[PDB]
Formats: C-alpha cells, structure tokens, sequence
C-alpha cells in the first residue's frame, strides 16, 4: 500500500479517516537553517485513506539542517479537505526526520510543521523557530476563541454550530440492567448505587444529623442494628446521607430529597429514611422503610429521580464534558504543537469540543440554573480524585468496604500520576524551568480566567511554579477526561434503562403525606412511554464504544517521538495493564461487578 516515486526522500502519511484523502495538488517546501529550498509539486495522483506516498525531491544547493516543512493544497475542482498524519525526511547526509501533524489541511493556508522532538519555549533561539511558535499561537488565538454559552457557565468554544469549529476538531438486555430489573425495589440495591452506580461520587460519611432532618432514634429502631442510637451510631461513623439541596429552588415537578443511610451488619449501606424536600414539616414526611409498602418504595423513586438530573447535568455534563472542553480550548490557544504538554494531553482532549458543540446546538430551563450553582461548588480541589474522596469522608476501606468507584479510581488516578510526572521530569529540569514556561503559564491563566471566570474560589492555580504541582494540574486533566468521565458516562444504561430506578421526569408532586400514595399514582407519576422511549434510546446510544475506540494509553498518532517519553508510555501501559488485572479478580468473587473504571473501557478523551 506504500507507493514510492522516484535528493531528499519525503514519505507523506495520509490519514485513514473515510475523507482523509484529496485530489488538489500538494506543494511542499523545506526550510533548513542555510536557507529554504523551491517549492516541489508532488507529481500526479491523489492522496487516498491509508495511503503512504514517498518521494524523491532533488534540491539545487545544500540545505543544512531542517528547520521546518511547509504544505500549500492548491485546488483540482471543489476543494476536497485531506488529513496529514506525519511528514518524513531521508536527508542526503543520511539523516531521518519525522515530522508529525494530525491535521486536517483544507487549502485555505499553508501548515508548517516543527521536528518530532518536543521543545520549550526557552529550546528555540535562532529566529526561524521563533516567528514560527509565535506565528502558531497567534493563528490558534483567533482560530480557537472563547465564549461564554449561558451566563456563569464555564466559557466555551466561540462556535454556534459544529462545521463553525476549525477544521481539525471537526468530528469525523444487559447483564447489570437485568438485575436491576429483578431488585431495584431492594433497600441493598438501592443503597448499592450509591457507591458503583452510575453517579458515584454524592454520597458522604455524616458526622451530625443536619438539624433539617428531624429524625429520632425511635422512627429508625427497626433499622439499626448495633444496639446503639442513632446519636452514637453517627459518632462510630455508621450514619451516611445523600443531601440534593442543590436542587432546591430549581424550576413536571423536582425535589430536594435527604436521604439517610446506615452501615448494617453487613457491612452494606441500605437507606433507613427520606425526606424529599428541604425544609421539615408536617407536609414533608420522613419516609421510612417500615412505612407502608409503596410509600417507602416511592420515597426511594424520587431520590433515584433526583440523583439522575445531577447526575447527567452537574456530575456527567458539567463536571467532565465542560471541564475537558475547557482545558481543550487552552492547549490549543497557548500550547504550540511542538511543545511537550500539548503532545500529551492533545490526546485526551480529542473530540471533546467537537462533541460538546454537537450537544448545544441539538440540546437548544431549570437546568441551566442548576450548572450556575454548580458553578460555586467547582474547585480545583475538588477534581483531585484523592482529595475529593477524602472531603466526603469515604477514604476509609475498612470502614467503607464494598466502595468500587473509590477503589479502582484511586489506582488509575496514581497511574496517571505516575505518568504525567515522568513525562514532566523528561522535559522540566527543575522547578525554575517550569516557573518560567511562558506558554504553560498561558494556558494555566486562560484555563482560571476564561474557563473558570477567573473565580477566586474556584481554587484553581493562577500559574504553576514546579514539577509536583505541574504533574497534578496534568493528571487532573487527564484523569477527568478519561476515567472519571468513563465511570460516570458508561453506566447509563447500566442503571438507567430501567426507569423506575432513574426516572428521567416525574409526573406528579412528592406524597406530602403516608398511607395515600398506591401502585396507580405510581406508575402514573412515573414519565410516559414517548418520554421512556427517547430516554432509552439516548442512554444506550451513549454507553456504546465506538469501534476505532482509542482507550488509555493508546497513542497511535505519534506526536511524541523520543525515546525517553515513548519508554515512559511503555511503563504506563503495563501498568494500566496491571490494574485491568486486579480489577478482573476483584469482579470475579463479586455479587454483580464494577468494570467502568477498568483501563482496557476507559477512553482517552470525552468523546460520547
Ligand atoms: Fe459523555
């Protein structure tokens, strides 16, 4: 499939992608430190999917070493875009050369390309290189702009609609299910969610029943199990609670439900009760499980109703998608293509606006104001896996046994850690040189100022001063957009297809009072079948992967091409092996398995 024409020897790559090839013609330029060359017209043909095309370009005058190559498509009819994967060099002094693009080339400009080697700002001083860093970041600043969407959401990509977004971002039952049909009326499944669901990550240890939940020992007797009050039981650290005030005020109708959970015998976390609104009275009754039958049960429907809105919005759309795309757009605006930390996470923001964008224009009320509170609540802080389990008090293992989500997220966060600090360490010398990184420190003060709305609060760093504090502003980057995204987006239909355990809309206003509430007003609270239909739909739609699925760790487009970093992906690869290992035995002694955060069903980026 190589097609060779017959001094320089320039290999052209073209892309696989079904319009990856073109039929205009294709000029190329090299430019060395002794002066450029003329520019050669490849001969005759058109560059096809998966094509290798070499050529033999003869040069009047010695070139010295190459400094860059320029590509010019000039036109044979209706202009038809081509995808470059990488430009090779065999120099007459015997030297190989490889220059990397993954760039679609419409024609409308030329593209230079800089060597594979990763260079700092600070690596370039003869002036060739220089305009050309500067004259890529003053092209990515107007191509790649911000704009905020709603008010106070994170700014996103200055793009109505998806052909709006430059051309190189452009895109291109089961058997967790079934036990949820046959056990989503379990206290055990339910409270079960709550950790290795779909939405893991709201549930927190409860060091004082909140004064909004008068609940008494004697409502919840039948519940414990310790022989304790609930009083002491909160002390020994067996009380858990689920609060949705972030729902409160939001505008057929929504909740705010408490929900109290209890560490049993077993060491499972089942509820034992349930306020669905905010404030206590007469008219918002603490369920309880040993309340009538479908009391209880709808009790348990509205908390599942309410975990799915933040779930989708807040912990699915806002906390990955809008995050990554907000990271995304930085690397692009600050980051040139031959600098080190764009090779590495270029990777992990593939598709990510392109994706985001195609949900805004088809997307398009109570759910904007949702994300403008959310807003408050999004902290730096918060997106560092550790710390984030910690804040909720469930770091414990022994305490907090059957907790998955934590388990496995934990590893593949430390070998993202272990990753991106390796990879720091192979292009930072030392502190002072990340300090100093002019274009790191660009993309750390759009990403403060323009993502997050440059919010004090937000904890978020307003510039980055060493290696350590470098490789965690990476492995967040990364970390979000693969793994966490990949445990919160592929359970969907796991947990969702079922409706009454993720009701998407609900029907009716919450039972304000016991003894009233019967199957009938159940099941006509619960959301139409035109509704289910679209819902099911949309939910298996998005926990499908795509078969060109890229997973972590799988880089086939070398942007990198040192050894020293390839290495440093070698050992992360073995590594991610490892822990899809671990991971298999865990699952094999277990009820019904946690496999979401595995790393061989983790992608790279938030691409669906
Ligand atoms: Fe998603």
């Amino acid at each position: 499939s190589s097609h060779h024409h017959h001094s320089y020897t320039v290999t052209v790559a073209t892309g696989s992608q079904e319009h990856a090839g073109t039929d205009d013609y294709i000029y190329l330029s090299l430019v060395g430190s002794a002066g450029c060359s003329e520019k050669h017209l490849l001969d005759k043909g058109s560059f096809e999917r998966g094509a290798v095309d070499s050529y033999d370009v003869t040069v009047d005058e010695e070139l010295g070493e190459i400094q860059l190559v320029r590509i010019e498509k000039r036109k044979y009819g209706s202009n038809d875009d081509w995808y470059l994967k990488y430009i090779t060099l065999k120099t007459p002094h015997g030297d190989y050369i490889e220059f990397p693009c993954y760039r679609w080339i419409t024609g409308d400009v030329e593209v230079v390309l800089r060597d594979g080697r990763a260079k700092l700002a600070r690596d370039d001083q003869i002036h060739i290189l220089k305009q050309h860093r500067r004259k890529e970041l003053e092209t990515r600043q107007k191509q790649y702009r911000w704009m905020e969407w709603n008010p106070g959401f994170p700014l996103s990509i200055d793009a109505k609609c998806h052909k709006d977004l430059p051309r190189d971002i452009q895109f291109d039952s089961n058997t967790i299910s079934e036990r949820v049909m046959n056990h989503w009326q379990e206290d055990l499944m339910f409270g079960y969610q709550f950790l290795n669901g779909a939405n893991p990550v709201l549930i927190r240890r409860c060091t004082e029943l909140p004064e909004k939940l008068p609940v008494t020992t004697e409502m919840v007797e039948c519940s414990l199990e310790r022989q304790l009050s609930l009083e002491q039981e909160v002390q020994q650290g067996n009380i858990f609670i689920v609060d949705f005030e972030l729902l409160d005020g939001i505008d057929q109708f929504l909740a705010a439900p408490i929900c109290l959970l209890y560490k049993n015998l077993a060491n499972k976390i089942v509820p034992i009760a349930i306020q669905l609104n905010q404030i206590p009275g007469d008219e918002n009754p603490i369920f309880l499980p040993s309340d009538a039958k479908y009391d209880w049960l709808l009790a348990k429907i509205w908390v599942r109703s309410s975990d799915f809105h933040v779930h989708q919005t807040i912990t699915h759309l806002l906390r990955t998608h809008l995050v990554s795309e907000v990271f995304g757009i930085a690397m692009y605006r600050q980051l040139p293509a031959v600098h080190p930390i764009f090779k590495l996470l270029v990777a992990h923001v593939r598709f990510t606006i392109a994706i985001n964008t195609k949900a805004r224009e088809q997307l398009i009320g109570g759910h904007v104001q949702m994300v403008q509170r959310a807003m408050k609540d999004l902290t730096y802080a918060s997106l560092c896996f550790p710390e984030a389990i910690k804040a909720r008090g469930m770091e414990s293992k022994e305490d907090i046994p059957y907790y998955f989500y934590r388990d496995d997220g934990l590893l593949v966060w430390e070998a993202i850690r272990t990753f991106t600090a390796e990879v720091v360490d192979i292009y930072y010398e030392g502190d002072q040189v990340v300090e100093e990184d002019p274009e790191l420190q660009d993309f750390v003060n759009d990403v403060y100022v323009y993502g997050m709305r440059g919010r004090k609060s937000s904890g978020f760093p307003k510039s980055v001063k060493s290696r350590e504090q470098l490789s965690e502003y990476l492995t967040v980057v990364i970390f979000t957009a693969s793994a966490q995204h990949a445990a919160v987006n592929f359970g969907q239909y796991d947990w969702a297809s079922w409706i009454p355990n993720a009701p998407p809309t609900m029907r009716a206003p919450p039972p304000t009072a016991k003894g009233v509430v019967t199957i009938e007003q159940i099941v006509d609270t619960l959301p139409d079948r035109g509704r289910s239909c679209w819902h099911l739909g949309a939910v298996w739609a998005l926990s499908q992967f795509q078969e060109n699925e890229l997973f972590l760790g799988m880089y086939p487009e070398e942007h990198f091409i040192e050894k020293p970093v390839k290495e440093a992906m070698a050992r992360f690869r073995k590594n991610l092996e490892a822990i899809v290992s671990v991971i298999a035995e865990r699952n094999e002694n277990l009820q019904l398995p946690y496999y979401y955060l595995s790393p061989d069903r983790i992608p790279n980026s938030v691409a669906i």
